[PDB]
This record gives C-alpha cells, sequence and structure tokens, in this order.
C-alpha cells in the first residue's frame, strides 16, 4: 500500500528537483500527484500548516511536500497519508545552519521507507562535496528565508573555517 | 582529477532531469559546465557527432552529454575528457527497446567511476518499478526518435505480455 | 579529509554486514581501521579482522581512536555521546562509519543517531524483507516479547522487522 | 515476481559482501535462497550459510534452481551463458542477484555482463580504494603479474583495484 521517501541534505543539493523528478514519473503512469509548497492528473499548493489542506490529499495517489522543515506537523501528516495508501515523498533540510537537527525531520527519518541523502558542492573551497548549509549573515532566528547571498553549502572544513 | 558518471535507465525515468540536477549542483560551485544535446559559468550545443565539438570542451570543468546512446564515439569522448580533468556526465539509455544494449554505453559502463540505472514507473500495469523500454510502433530501425505515443516504458512481465 | 558516514535502518537489514564491506575496502588500501562494538553486544565475527574493542561508552576508548584512518562503530544507538566523538574524530581528519537503528521498537528516533544525521556526510537507510507477510521491504523493528525497557539486547528471539502494514496489524494484538 | 539485480564494480570492491548481505535478508523472511559460485574460483565463506553449488557453467544446475525464491550467482563474469540463464529464471518469478567483474584488467567490458545490464532491474557499481595511491576511489582493476590470458583466477597476489590515473601511470611502466 503506502509509503514514505525521505529526501535530505543541505541547501543546493536540488532535493526539489530530485522530489519532483520522482513526481513526473509517476504522472507518466497517470497517478494523480498532489504538490504542497509552503509559504508564510495533477494540483499544486501553496500552505502553511499541513492542517490546512484539510482532506483533499486524499483525492491522490501521490502526495509531494516541499520544504518540510518548515511544517510544524509534517511527520504525523506523512504516517496519515501513508497509513492510507499514499505515496508521500518529502523534501527537507535536515539540519539548520547550526548543523543541528530539524527534530520533525527526525521523526521522518524513523517513519521513512527510504531516505536519501543529497550533498552540493562547497561554494567556499569549490573543491569537495558539502553536506552543511553556511548562514553568512548576522540573524539568530532559526527560519530565516532566503538564498545564495544568505546562505551557502559548505564542506565539513570549510564549515569549521568559516566559524571563525 | 577527472571523473565518469553515467545515468542509464529505460525511458520517462527522468535521466536528463538527474542529468541536469548535477549540473546545476556545480553550476552553485562556479563551475563552467558545458551540456552537449544530440540532434539529427555555461553553454549548450546540440550536435550529431561529438567530433563536431572540436576543442571547445577543454574551455570547462564539468561536461554533461545527453541521449548519449545517439553518439557513435561517445565512449572515447567521455575516456578523452576525464583523463584531461573534466567532470563528464553522460546520461543515456543502456537497452534498446529488444532489451538489447548499446556497445557504446556498454563501454561507458566499464570506465565510468558511478553507475546509476533510474527506474520508470509501469506505463501498462501503473503497479510496479519499470526498467525496460516498450516500442508501440511497428519498425525496425533501432533508433526512431519519438516519445509517448510510440514507446513506453514497462516492468519485466508486462514487456513479456505485450510481445505478444 | 575527515567524514561521517551513517547507515541506518531497522535490525535484520544488514547494518554491520555493510560497514564490516566499507571497512575491508580502506583495508585493502593499507588503512588502519578500527572497530568499536558495544561490550553489552552479544552476537563468524567480521569485526576481529581488524584492531577492535568493546566498550560502554565512548569515553573509554580514550585517545587510542588517533591512531587510524578509519574508526568504526557498530550499534551506535547504545553509546550516549556518539555524536560528539562522531564529531571529533571527523574533525581530526578520520573517516568515521557508523551502524545504527535510526527508530526504536515504538518507532521513536534515537535522538543521539538523529544528532549524526545532521552531522553526516553520508546517510543511507537500509531495508530489512518483512518477516510477518514476506512480501515486501521492511523499513521498522517489532519487538516480539514483552518489556517496556528501550534497551532490551537480542536478536530474532525477541524482534523482526516488519513492513508498515504487518508494523499496524501486529500492534493491534 | 521476478527480478534481476546486478552488482559491479572492480575487484576489491566488497561485490560478494554486498550479494550476500542480500541473500541474507532474504533469509531472514524465511525464503529459500541458492548461491551459484563458479568451480574454478578459490578464495570465511559467507556462501556457505545456505544451499549452494560450485559449477563450470550455469547449463549444470540442471533445473536445481527452480527450488527456490532467490538465486545469487557469485563471479558471473566466468559463466558463459548467465544472461540467459538469469533471464529464464527471472522470468520463471524468482528474485536473481549477480555479482561480477563489468570490466576485465584492460578495461574492457565482459560482454555477457553487459547483457546483463540491460536485463537488469537494479545495477549497482561498487567502488574499491586505490590500491597505488591510497587517495581516491578506484573504479578499474589493475593485473599486477604478465600474463594476457583474459581469466586468470586469483587475489590481492595477482591484481590491485585503482583509481583512473593510477591505472595510467602504472600502464606507462
Ligand atoms: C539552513 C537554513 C535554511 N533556511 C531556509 C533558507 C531557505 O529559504 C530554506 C531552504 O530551502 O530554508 C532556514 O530557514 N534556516 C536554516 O537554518
Ligand atoms: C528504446 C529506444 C528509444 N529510442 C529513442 C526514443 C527517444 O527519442 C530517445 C529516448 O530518449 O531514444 C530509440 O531511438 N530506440 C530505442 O530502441
Ligand atoms: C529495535 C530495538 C533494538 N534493540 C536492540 C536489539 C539488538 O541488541 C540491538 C540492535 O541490533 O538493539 C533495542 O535495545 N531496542 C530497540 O528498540
Ligand atoms: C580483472 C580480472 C579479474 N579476473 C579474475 C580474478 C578473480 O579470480 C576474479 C575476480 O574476482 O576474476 C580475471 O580472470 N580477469 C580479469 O581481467
Ligand atoms: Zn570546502
Ligand atoms: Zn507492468
Ligand atoms: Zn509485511
Ligand atoms: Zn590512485
Amino acid at each position: 500500500h503506502g509509503r514514505i521517501e525521505l529526501i535530505i541534505g543541505p541547501m543546493f543539493a536540488g532535493k526539489t528537483t530530485e522530489l519532483m523528478r520522482r513526481v513526473q514519473r509517476h504522472k507518466h503512469a497517470q497517478r494523480s500527484c498532489y504538490i504542497i509548497k509552503y509559504t508564510g492528473l495533477t494540483a499544486n499548493v501553496s500552505v502553511s500548516n499541513l492542517h490546512d489542506v484539510g482532506d483533499e490529499w486524499r483525492k491522490y495517489d501521490v502526495i509531494a511536500v516541499d520544504e518540510g522543515q518548515f511544517f510544524p506537523d509534517v511527520a504525523a501528516f506523512c504516517s496519515k497519508a501513508a497509513d492510507s495508501g499514499k505515496v508521500v515523498i518529502v523534501s527537507a533540510l535536515d539540519a539548520d545552519y547550526l548543523q543541528e537537527p530539524f527534530e520533525e525531520i527526525c521523526l521522518l527519518v524513523s517513519r521513512a521507507d527510504s531516505v536519501v541523502k543529497l550533498s552540493a558542492v562547497c561554494m567556499e573551497c569549490h573543491n569537495r562535496k558539502a553536506s552543511f548549509t553556511y548562514r553568512t549573515v548576522k540573524s539568530d532566528e532559526r527560519k530565516l528565508v532566503g538564498g545564495s547571498d544568505m546562505y551557502m553549502s559548505v564542506c565539513r572544513s570549510c564549515y569549521e573555517t568559516k566559524r571563525n
């Protein structure tokens, strides 16, 4: 019946591209896919609690959740949908800019049938796989929406070096 | 220094999306990428022999070749470029519609640092991973350019069943 | 230089075998490899093919780990300080390879292995085959004896790996 | 129902260990597993943990394979009829798992394993660690003794796995 697939890794690793790659595969076989985006055959939605999707997700074979770390109830949602027979596919950061985990994505790891962690390329040294996201601006808000001028994906030693 | 990464699998598996996912990762780290398409920071090209790229590829860190099975000299090209220090990334069909291999992509398998085979979803039964491409029109031309109205990706047993 | 590779999944998924596969690769290239096992864990021991030690926490290895290129930690969920140990060692240039359960018998995470996920360069989650229905990939471990101790050391005499629906079916009974 | 899983890569990459990891998973779910080895291949034998046989070609197994859920073929490149055997068995509903070299010591493909790639549901290529430089992933096998026999049975006494540039450097010498 149902399942949970989780795609994790730092920023700039292509997690969302991989999520969509997987959604597209299902669409070619005539499966209905519902894509849930965050904001503070097919159907799309931008939302801020998974509670706000209501029961719309039940009309679909495949449910995809992007930026899963922004949703506070994501693990319970995914479990409920997978228990109802859906293929659920989630892309999320596993770690925040302090290399500390998103507790809800932890729960997903433990509930997932598959977990892939993608890597990026180090934006500091340009020579190594990157597994970490470095926040290049001062802020102690955990959630801070932004791109390459506020964050960069780095290798282990560039992360240490830049922590000075 | 250099390497060869190969992405194989049947049609509708998202091989090209995965190739581009990888190219994008490199671009975020300021690496130059040259993309070579078939037709009968960045640069694109449509060509029919890899001979026709000349030595343009030497100006790039990363070389990507799409639809590799259409190029008759692809293995030697990839080896030459990887021996010169390039990251080479190739997407190709491993098997033709008769489940017979493309001999040049065989050579690549043996020369590659990494080989991933993606799956599609079965377009006949809609219930299983698909690893094969079934040609739905009569033709005994090996090369026959087309989409879902001429081909479908199928699972092992749907391929047998449809072979009647 | 250094890195953390994590292998997770339920019981019966071959996590230790994958660990030892990776160690052997390094050994062919003449790299020094140290395997750290948990002293309480009782289960051919492939882990006797290089330098190794049995401890109850990682503090008791002392600084012996510094003498190696590669450090492998088996049954990582048993060690209370595993994340920090791994990070210290990977910061000193070691290739650190850890096998661990990500989830306990209640599908609740081991918090220390959660930290490792976030610190790891590589994370693979292996599957088992459902030992109840025999027809599906299994991602969960089901405890088949009555005990509410979170830690309870054992094998197929006390646990089985199951698919998502077999885990539900068996919990309701 | 049936499938073909292929594990390729150079020597010292742990292909047989991965094969036996997969067999063990199936065994925990009580599935019948048969391991077919090559009679000429001399190299703890994990492959003695289920039903097994040593043959020179696959024809000599006869129909014994039909009694199993899972068939594993080790050193597939030695068998002249391996592709057809695998396809026959996978068409009868078996999970067939093959480990093999994809490339010989000259980086030239084993044609029969090429056919398997095209017939396989899953293909993984494992790497080794470069046994010359000790600093890079290795995807090639280098023969360290003089012999132009394509088939020459041996281990680290006759071969080493190497990265792309170490293979060039050593060929020029
Ligand atoms: C690493 C990190 C990223 N982000 C954001 C930046 C982007 O908008 C988004 C990454 O997709 O999440 C945070 O909010 N906090 C963090 O700690
Ligand atoms: C399976 C198969 C696909 N193709 C084509 C169809 C598409 O144009 C392309 C797949 O990208 O290759 C062939 O030319 N021959 C074949 O046997
Ligand atoms: C799933 C699970 C296993 N175990 C034990 C059984 C084994 O000895 C070890 C896993 O190999 O962990 C626990 O102690 N708690 C649990 O929740
Ligand atoms: C690379 C290579 C290995 N071998 C042998 C050595 C081993 O006995 C077996 C690989 O495990 O294959 C060959 O016979 N020819 C070759 O080209
Ligand atoms: Zn770096
Ligand atoms: Zn089908
Ligand atoms: Zn089950
Ligand atoms: Zn080397």
